[PDB]
């Protein structure tokens, strides 16, 4: 009885509770920003040497550095505002946190309970707006079950597909002192024969299987053993892999195996693949409606050979809610990829040979390169260039390498052009592609990994969005490496504008600031490269800096990523590059706008 | 039937129906930000010469440039934003608008209605996350009705209390071309007998009262008439006037019957003045929560004239939700207020003395100026001292001025020390109080008045929250005055730090970028203010100037605003300046920082 | 009254306060509020499932409610069937819309349907949705759904036609091959015409009549 409930609390405040709970949680970082309702928590944190603070600029700023520490750590990144507008400005974060499966745990301030309902000075119902963009919130009544909301935050975050969540704290429940005993349960942290059956189905299915192919995602990646696991079925099957946008790293992409990305702008080679496969294993990837293309002409040979029980669609899911969704899994296995592959692999023959597949394979590989003009005397430095040059640069150090970007062209050819081998090394915005994102996620991923190089690969428009977080970095001693593609366009637009709405640019074009000036009003190095025989040495300044440094590189206008699969089409149904077309798009870009672009 | 059809639309895509749609609801200006599924509108507004098109560097910068924009007007503010995270983006605006009563139109991007529901690539649930944050909200589901919902949504934006609204457009709604002809009504926008005896009952009222006080408040001033209705009722009946933050500018402070700003750091003579009147006028005021203090001792000299037949709370209301919500009327009267004047000074009797109140109010104007320690020899300036500075040498020009703020210290100082006369000319986020508010709002209001001398007067962390909108100021042509105070701290809090948790100031220090530096790299005027011997010159340079600027004032650091009615307090139970006071207080924070503050 | 009738029919409530329904209507409104009331994506899906029916060697037509919304509704399904010579069952709520005296009915599919129904929506070729939503009580075992119509939909010669007027309820079950949105009776006005007159099914109809003796109730 006595045994069963805990008094340790009694006597502090939901403030000085909170801060104790963090450290149970083993919270070493918090992102966040005072005011009024929130005080009572600040005042319990002033100058605690359990974990880190960092102080951004803006509260959209806290959100996505809590999301960059995430993705990079595995750990749930923890964020500390106040009420009102302190809590609005968190929610595109969490929305961005829940489209991409970020473990996000937010606790934001609230006015008194004795002021909430009555449009109290900044009171905003943040859990009624935060809802949908939630995967739980809750607003803590009391100090006594303070202990238990946090528990349940941290676990509902990191369990099932992880999430946000978000816990409002009203000022006069941490503010309160706790003046009874709780469940002592509280003040500590934390395979179905369905299941089985399935596995062994599953692997019959693989067996059978003559052209097999590994898509695979971000949930290999919720797993430390993820990775290494999906090695292991590749070799031992004798499978290609290919990856998602928040797949890349999963696989080494210097294995013969591996086919690249897939999708909208991935490889050709892949989405040939794909389309042709008669068994597809998809690992912890949600058939996304940037990967699948038209989704009724979406693998046809999976779902012949499922009909004619030869093949099919293996889905390895998490969440219940993913699988059926989008496509039919053949056969669903429910749980977390990695543990569910430890029971497959055994189940599945070893094959030394696939002679005809991979034939075909190295035949798509060798056609379909990522392919685009290149430089020609006196014309600016292309953006796929600079992308390569920053990546073979990059591996030559003894240092971990991690990349973060905002969101348009610069995006897709980061996740073209650089080589990825590492887990955890890209993180951008894929599900609700905010743009701002680049620069506070590479602030957070740069707290989390002290000791690695983090690159942002950013767009003008991205940055501009957020880029008052210079300050945060300096103020935080985060050295990332922020590289800005300058085309002095919303580049991703203008192309959709340039190839559907015949070259009109509506309002595409904002004005930069002076990114030199920027940076020396910030405190941050700057290095400006403006012309092809600057681009080598100017990114080794950038890379081997030991200080906060933002690089701007000029680059090529009005050119479009590809390959690239439009809407409607079905994923083999790609455009490439091609030098001739490039140029008739160029001049009749020219004629149509009078020569302005 | 024929004549009650209208087919003029017909072979128009969403899109231009849009544009169509603006043009007759008379919108002079759109804020907006481009993105894939919002797509078909920009297309159809391309080189539009009907309207001036705002790009900002962020969505919320569009949302609070709408917001000054229909402060500064008196016209909705129109948003067009893409979907997702350009949506998310706007939601602090739109709660801002809601607690402020501002008339603003959101029109976001939407996924296909084929894709909705699908998680779908930048698909948020917009109109499930801005429910609590909007009046209404729609998601238009096929282009027939796409007028209808146009025509709604500036119609409750507009009416009642105002406040926004969000239209949310699927982008193939947008994209597909009307087909079916349409009720003409929707190809077009747009005294009770009880209230007319409560008005007769209120008259009554007023007619026997001796201590008589106007609490005028934001509601004046949506209506053009509204400041000359309280004029000639405080002149008719011989009335002094108060007013709210929002309120500032309804009333001539110039005047002798002018009170000056009541609340918590309103002034101790307005403060005195209402919790001794025995009946109080409340004219399109709500009473929030900053201004009534404690509710429970609020009024006691109104109340009691209540019970005893003679005087009272007569509450000029339009919302029904906000009438008897707070504090009961002991006449509601249902209706805009200026209109409701119109029927109510006729029954109201002439007075020309009122000898003992107007010798009390007088007294009590004496006694409680809005005292603070002056500049002393090599000491920094005073922030209230560049406030009179600036408020002094704006009044000698020959042009309308409009005044921002951002929210803390800077805002309230701001508030007291300028001499406000004319209606809509104090832009402030008074509700919400969103720091990051004062710059898009001034580029918003500048834009509304391009002939308006217009001053953002800023927090330096308020500042930080939203700088990158100085690109959008010069590319706008929006010739703005931006002060920033600087103090290098959170002010506000670091106030109640001071006050209420012994001086331990937790996370309230943020690092500041060169403000020089920086203005330069936006191609922005800079001036920077360090002593007492450049104020004068370097303000006057701040006014003169042709083309946007700012300016950065070096100011005295932990000065508290005065006065202040503690949370708690009956609104007449004030803390007032004082020199020794202020003096003991520096020696503590000294002795207790170990001299860092 | 518009929303309740139009697009898949259901319920709509109106709140009326008491004070508002008491109080008097004193300025003018406008006039259209005092009165009450083929996209060439659906004609080019309508001509494609024509093309697959007209390939079909074991079809059979899977109806609904939703024919019964339309008073030409069960006129024209009974066209249809006779025109391309189809065996038709229907749900529970299709009760009624196909005389189930003739020859070509197959009574009620489903859970509690008949033995003979259900064997022959198994082994069709190409399902013909009219209506119908594809509820649990009448799939069965949803991966098991269909099989003969899934293989032939990847051999691009049969599938699954859905007339269906609410797109919710389009491929929320199952993968339609084509999606025929809209009113179904509208829509087979349309469709009909594009589809080939058919005399005599030997082998398909010798199955389903072995069903039907074999499958009383
Ligand atoms: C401009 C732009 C263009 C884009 N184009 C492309 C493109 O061409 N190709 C591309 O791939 N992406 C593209 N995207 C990104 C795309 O929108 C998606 O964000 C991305 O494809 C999702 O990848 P994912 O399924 O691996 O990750 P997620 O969206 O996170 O899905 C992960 C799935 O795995 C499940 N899961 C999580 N944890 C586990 C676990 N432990 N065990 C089992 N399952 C688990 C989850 O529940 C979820 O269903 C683009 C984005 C932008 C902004
Ligand atoms: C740091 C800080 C300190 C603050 N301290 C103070 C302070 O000391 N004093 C102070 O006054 N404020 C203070 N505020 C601001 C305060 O929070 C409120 O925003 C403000 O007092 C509201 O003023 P209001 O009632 O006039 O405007 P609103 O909040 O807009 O309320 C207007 C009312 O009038 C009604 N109305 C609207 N239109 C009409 C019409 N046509 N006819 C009739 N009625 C209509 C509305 O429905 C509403 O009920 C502070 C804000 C901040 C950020
Ligand atoms: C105990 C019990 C046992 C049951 N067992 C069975 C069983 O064995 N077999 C069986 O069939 N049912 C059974 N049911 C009933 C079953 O639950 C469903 O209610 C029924 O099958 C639904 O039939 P429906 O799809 O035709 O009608 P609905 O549920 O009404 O669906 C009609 C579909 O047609 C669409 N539609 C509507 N109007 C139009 C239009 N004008 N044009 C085009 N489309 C339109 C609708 O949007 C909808 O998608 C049982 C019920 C109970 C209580
Ligand atoms: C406008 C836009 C985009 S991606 C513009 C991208 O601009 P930029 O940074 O210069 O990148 P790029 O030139 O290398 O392509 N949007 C599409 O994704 C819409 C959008 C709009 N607003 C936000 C916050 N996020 C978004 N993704
Ligand atoms: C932190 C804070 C405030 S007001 C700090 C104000 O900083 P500053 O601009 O330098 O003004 P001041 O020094 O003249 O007072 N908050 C209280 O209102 C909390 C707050 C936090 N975040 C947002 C977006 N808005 C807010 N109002
Ligand atoms: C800003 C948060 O405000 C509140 O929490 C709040 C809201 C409504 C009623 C009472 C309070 S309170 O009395 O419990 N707390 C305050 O009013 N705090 C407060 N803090 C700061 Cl830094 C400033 C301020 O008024 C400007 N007020
Ligand atoms: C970004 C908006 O995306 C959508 O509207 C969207 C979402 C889900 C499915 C189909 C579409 S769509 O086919 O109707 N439109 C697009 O996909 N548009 C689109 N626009 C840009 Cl500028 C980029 C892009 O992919 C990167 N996609
Ligand atoms: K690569
Ligand atoms: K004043
Ligand atoms: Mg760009
Ligand atoms: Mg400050």
């Amino acid at each position: 009885k006595e045994q069963l409930m805990d008094d340790s609390f009694i006597g502090l405040t939901g403030g000085e509770i909170f801060h104790e709970m963090m450290l149970r949680h083993k919270v070493d970082t918090v992102f966040g920003y005072a005011g009024g309702a929130i005080l009572p928590v600040f005042d319990a944190i002033y100058n605690s040497d359990k974990f880190k603070f960092v102080l951004p600029r803006h509260e959209q700023g806290a959100g996505h550095m809590a999301e960059g520490y995430a993705r990079a750590s595995g750990k749930p990144g923890v964020v500390l505002v106040t009420s009102g507008p302190g809590a609005t400005n968190v929610i595109t974060p969490m929305a961005d946190a829940l489209m991409d499966g970020v473990p996000l745990v937010v606790f934001s301030g609230q006015v008194p309970t004795t002021a909430i309902g009555t449009d109290a000075f900044q009171e905003a119902d943040i859990v009624g707006i935060s809802r949908s963009c939630t995967k739980w919130n809750v607003m803590v009544k009391n100090v006594a079950e303070l202990p238990r909301r946090i528990n349940e935050a941290f676990e509902i975050a990191t369990t099932g597909r992880p999430g946000p969540v978000l816990v409002d704290l009203p000022k006069d429940v941490t503010a309160s002192i706790l003046r009874e005993s709780i469940p002592i349960n509280t003040t500590l942290p934390s395979v179905s024969e369905f299941t089985s059956e399935a596995i062994k189905r599953a692997a019959n299915i693989l067996n059978k299987a003559k052209k097999p192919i590994i898509y695979a995602g971000a949930g290999i990646l919720n797993n430390e053993q993820g990775p290494k696991l999906l090695k292991e079925l590749a070799d031992k099957a004798n499978i290609p892999v290919t990856t998602t946008l928040q797949g890349l790293g999963a696989f080494d992409q210097r294995d013969p195996k591996s086919l690249d990305m897939l999708g909208m702008h991935g490889s050709a080679a892949a989405n040939t693949a794909i389309q042709n496969a008669d068994c597809i294993i998809a690992l912890g990837a949600r058939f996304d409606d940037r990967v699948t293309g038209n989704i009724s002409k979406f693998a046809p040979e999976a779902k012949l050979a499922a009909s004619e029980g030869r093949g099919g669609i293996l889905h390895f899911e998490i969440s219940p809610k993913n699988i059926n969704k989008v496509v039919e899994a053949t056969e669903a296995i429910e749980g977390d990829v990695t543990a569910n592959l430890q029971s497959f692999i055994p189940l599945v023959d070893s094959i030394e040979n696939r002679p005809e597949w991979f034939n075909k394979i190295n035949e798509w590989k060798k056609k379909y390169p990522y392919s685009y003009q290149l430089e020609t005397p006196g014309s600016l430095i292309k953006p796929q260039t600079l992308i390569k040059e920053i990546s073979d640069q990059a591996q030559t150090y003894n240092k971990e390498v991690i990349v973060t970007t905002g969101v348009g062209q610069h995006q897709m050819w980061a996740a073209q052009h650089f080589t990825w081998t590492q887990p955890r090394t890209m993180i951008t915005s894929g599900g609700l592609g905010t743009m701002g994102y680049g620069l506070p996620a590479a602030i957070g991923a740069q707290v989390a990994k002290p000791d690695a190089i983090v690159i942002d690969i950013d767009g003008d428009a991205s940055f501009n969005m957020t880029l008052t977080e210079l300050s945060s970095a300096v103020q935080a001693g985060a050295p990332i490496k922020v590289c800005v593609l300058n085309n002095e366009e919303q580049g991703m637009v203008t192309q959709w504008q340039s190839l559907f709405y015949e070259h009109r640019y509506s309002h595409t074009h904002q004005s930069n600031p002076d990114f030199m000036k920027l940076a020396e009003s910030m405190n941050v190095k700057g290095i400006r490269i403006t012309n092809q025989q600057e681009l080598k040495s100017g990114v080794k300044e950038f890379l081997d800096a030991t200080e906060p440094v933002l690089l701007e590189v000029i680059v090529e206008k009005k050119v479009p990523v590809l390959p690239m699969v439009p809407a409607g089409k079905a994923l083999d149904d790609f455009i490439l590059w091609d030098a001739e077309v490039e140029k008739q798009q160029n001049d009749l870009r020219k004629e149509r706008t009078g020569g302005k672009y």
